[PDB]
């Protein structure tokens, strides 16, 4: 996809899932040395050990995860033009919501930040950075 | 200063300096958890330890440092609201020019990432976010 996705094959409201971001370097020359996504307000969210990128969990006052970042560590040259890497994290409960999106940021080795924070397509429109978004079981 | 500034007494063209960006956090809630600015290409780019933050330096093909970036350690809660934080890095040599900018991209813990990109008053405009800026002695 030249979007960023998200998968999480079991996502039910209010449920847990592994939710994985497929991101992809869309630069010749630059490559992709962190991301971050917003996160909607959930309990728990937990990443997974990834060589060489280090994640932080942030929280609001009521101890709920808001983002999530993870960032190349010095010396990983990030993920390279042409490439892409997942990045995942285990939240929960997601809402009693039909649709949730993960409004994210791109950062690039050339200073560069794009921002995937668009709404879905409809009439028209056809977003070239869409928020990242889950259709959620009842 | 509402803005992102850049201070560097010494800056003259094809000169080494330490360039601090003093960075100010612009919301009642979140904090500032990273920070990237893009730099002038310059040969050499040192940042100075800081604890509680990781910074990495990207260079290009040419080994050239092309951007810079402070990331908040988990367990940091980054810059608090209202509050200013310095980020130190000696560059050089500085570009042949009257006048150089460091775009920069500040990232905050609720997702948002704030674009100090916009170019110099004139005329009219009166930019809200303009990139940092240095006058540099001939």
């Amino acid at each position: 996809s030249l979007h960023v996705t998200a998968d999480a094959p079991g996502a039910a409201q209010g449920g847990y899932s592994v939710v994985t971001f497929r991101v992809p370097t869309e630069s010749e020359t630059a490559a992709t040395t962190a991301m971050t996504v917003t996160l909607p307000n959930v309990r728990s969210a937990r990443t997974e050990p990834m060589p060489g990128w280090t994640a932080r969990v942030d929280r609001n006052d009521k101890s709920e995860a808001v983002s999530v970042t993870w960032t190349a560590d010095p010396g990983n040259p990030g993920v390279q033009p042409g490439q892409f890497q997942r990045f995942v994290v285990s939240i929960g409960p997601l809402p009693s919501a039909e649709t949730v999106s993960f409004p994210a940021e791109q950062t690039y080795s050339d200073g560069r930040v794009v921002a995937w924070n668009q709404p879905p397509a409809a009439n028209g429109s056809e977003p070239e950075h869409p928020a990242p978004t889950l259709t959620l079981a009842t």
